């Protein structure tokens, strides 16, 4: 009886901003486009992303109403506040009645929550305002999981799997909601690490459903999280910092964040897949946090992949951009529909075996086993 | 194989401030004197809080360093930041090499680290710290739980109990590191919830060692966690709120937060021991998050309990006040030495079934039922 994901769903607000034009809005939103060198560094950043689209709350008018957060380093804590800690559980409640919906039972069988965002910090959490928004049971167990960046679309598959395996009959929902309002920030020339942030986070919210021993007469799989590992990487310390300060979340950055997470990333593949008898990385599916387009180009001319084993992470990176955790969950979406849709022999690109990588702060690697289902 | 406590060890800062005399220095230290009437219903919540002393790693100097922090809503998270971020990892890593140490077991064999502050928040987090300066090994499965509050020291064992018993070898460290940085701040004759925060939160770090399955060769139990649960109270909305803004920490309080705990605290006994056949509860041992001393007293009233039954629970209060989720965990270290010392029969006072409450915002109940240990 392995952890199953029984169903996914996602969210993402309505206001979407085009990557071709962004520079341009950018620039002029935040009063800086006498900076036409940094304008043109920002235009190749946005180019390299290989973003088409991001959604954001985060709108021309709120923006305008918020002058210190187009500043670089504005006093602006409490407006980014004021906005993240409502916006965060009204999206990720939109997620969740979908995922709930599709499951199809009724939510006084939710036992347990996860909810994860990096997008702001409050007391109660997120977790409590869900639960309140959905009118869950009062006695759900809930683990909230703040702060920890990119890789934790990852680590609530983790958390999931030891909770529903440990507790018999136990359906978990996880919620991964993030959005731009703790980063969005004005250019600065000496701060050009920053500027790699405002051309590649995005707004958007991932809503599952998991449990071991799935009832076949009402539930349908789709993944079974077969193991879940995390490591930091050898000499590592300091390449990606975010700090939670009076400006918001200020981000940091060291040069080869992506040589790092190439260099280790068939590491966490031998630990995870020697055991079982793998080790050709072509013959498993794959999805990888994609908000380094670096990252994914370097892993793949590393490891040889063929160009399509990657195409369901980087189409979910062009259409919407770096939602930290919650992308690796709109690609098991994406995947496991795309498959059906083409009559694929499995969830996983008609491949039995697949890794699920979370990638940030640390730096960490999160790395999860995934087993496909087949589609009949 | 249920998950086991079998390692406990504590740390505080050396300043300590006995709370006899802490009216006086606290409206000297914020220069407001003049509040004569407000410095008496200080004095008052100070005598009435049934603590002597308090650890905190905040010193004259440091706040005679940071003038904003000495104000009511002085502009000062940065400041905060500053202090806390780096002494909550160096407080817990000093518990936790007492715990490994009473563990006596290589620190290669902890394979998960479950790391707990709401003492400030980065990226990576108080786990990634700790993790580098102990030197646990690299892929240590880490669980960052921030800003949960004072109910989370059961937080940590409902988390701990499903990690260690799904995981067969697994050894999880648990480190709890709380201190008043965030929340530090001048008075208010507007925000007297505030005040009640002054004289009752303190600096603390709790560290343990669980896992399921003990080589009784090499281990020594102390606790077996059996079951773990949360619930939200009815009707309770809004009774504790903690907000994270530029002035650092806010805490917002209604008035009968202890009523609403001691009027639904005994329908968690009931959820969690009526199924093993127990209903007398005086007949189990107790741990109790003492940070409000109105609830203990309510709780003991509304349930008959013996005067002695929270005995632990009110000692911890009296020398080390409300250190927040690591109190319990505190509490426990505090019963088991004292149940040795006297010759008791278990580590649960003699008795074989126990109780562990944790109380904070939601509002929220976490309860845990202990098995104690026979001491032989």
């Amino acid at each position: 009886g392995l952890a199953t994901i029984l169903a996914i769903s996602t969210a993402t607000p309505p206001n979407c901003v085009i990557q071709a034009d962004y520079p341009d809005y950018y620039f002029k939103i935040t009063n800086s486009e006498h900076m036409t060198e940094l304008k043109e560094k920002f235009r190749r950043l946005c180019e390299k992303s290989m973003i088409r689209k991001r959604h954001m709350c985060l709108t021309e008018e709120i923006l305008k109403a918020n002058p210190n957060m187009c500043l670089h380093m504005g006093t602006s804590l409490n407006a980014r506040q004021d906005i993240s800690l409502v916006e965060v559980p009204k999206l990720g409640k939109e997620a969740a009645t979908k995922a709930i919906k599709e499951w199809g039972q009724p939510k006084s069988k939710i036992t347990h929550l996860i909810f994860c965002t990096s997008a702001g910090v409050d007391m109660p959490g997120a977790d409590y305002q869900l639960t309140r928004l959905l009118g869950l049971s009062p006695e759900v167990k809930r683990m909230m999981i703040y702060q920890q960046g990119c890789y934790a679309g990852a680590t609530v598959l983790r958390l999931a799997k030891d909770l529903t395996e440990n507790n018999k009959g136990s359906r978990v929902l996880i919620v991964c909601s993030e959005n731009t309002v703790p980063t969005f920030r004005g250019p600065s020339d000496t701060h050009i690490d920053s500027l790699v942030g405002q051309a590649l986070f995005a707004d958007g919210a991932a809503a599952l459903i998991v449990g071991a021993d799935p009832d076949a007469s009402i539930e349908r799989p789709l993944y079974h999280i077969v193991s879940a590992s995390q490591t930091l990487l050898p000499d590592s310390d300091g390449a990606i910092e975010g700090h939670i300060r009076e400006a918001g979340l200020t981000v940091h950055l060291k040069k080869d964040v992506p040589a790092f997470f190439s260099a280790n990333i068939e590491k966490s593949l031998v630990d995870a897949f020697t055991p079982i008898g793998i080790s050709d990385w072509n013959s498993i599916f794959w999805i990888a946090h994609p908000g380094g387009p670096a990252i994914l180009d370097q892993v793949e001319e590393k490891l040889g992949l063929r160009k399509d084993k990657l195409k369901a992470s980087r189409h979910v990176m062009s259409e919407f951009g770096n939602m930290s955790s919650a992308c690796v969950l709109f690609i098991l979406d994406e995947m496991r529909k795309t498959c059906l849709e083409e009559g694929k022999a499995t969830t996983g690109e008609g491949l039995d075996w697949g890794v699920l990588f979370g990638f940030g702060p640390g730096l960490t690697v999160e790395t999860v086993v995934l087993r496909s289902v087949p589609i009949e």
